[PDB]
């Protein structure tokens, strides 16, 4: 089961966020249009890790986490009225963000 992230309740979200569109995103560091993560602190849009089997992205989201320490990201294309896929770099797991609606509203995302 996905547990509540310890970061969720008091997550920092930076002022002057981008309006994140409902489709058509790309990694800001490469050509990936699949497997994109929206960082819930800064609204960066970056691709997922390269898996050891050769699958996945080009590690741009994790590289960004190593620089910023911003732990929570939502997988774009998984946001629905029932929730979303939220990952914590810090806890290294998929997690629950009980403030997800609020976190997404920051970026002009109405999950409903
Ligand atoms: O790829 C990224 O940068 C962010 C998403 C991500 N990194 N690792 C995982 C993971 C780890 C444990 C369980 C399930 C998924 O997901
Ligand atoms: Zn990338």
């Amino acid at each position: 089961v996905r547990q509540v992230s310890k970061h969720a309740f008091s997550l920092k979200q930076l002022d002057n966020p981008a309006r994140i569109p409902p489709c058509g995103w790309k990694c800001s560091k490469c050509d990936m249009r699949e497997n994109l993560w929206l960082n819930l602190t800064d609204g960066s849009i970056l691709c997922g890790r390269r898996y050891f089997d050769g699958s996945g992205g080009n590690n741009h989201a994790v590289e960004h986490y190593r620089e910023t320490g911003y732990p929570l990201a939502v997988k774009l294309g998984t946001i629905t009225p029932d929730g979303a896929d939220v990952y914590s770099y810090d806890e290294d797991d998929m997690v629950l963000d009980p403030s997800l609606a609020e976190h997404l509203s920051h970026f002009g995302i109405d999950m409903l």
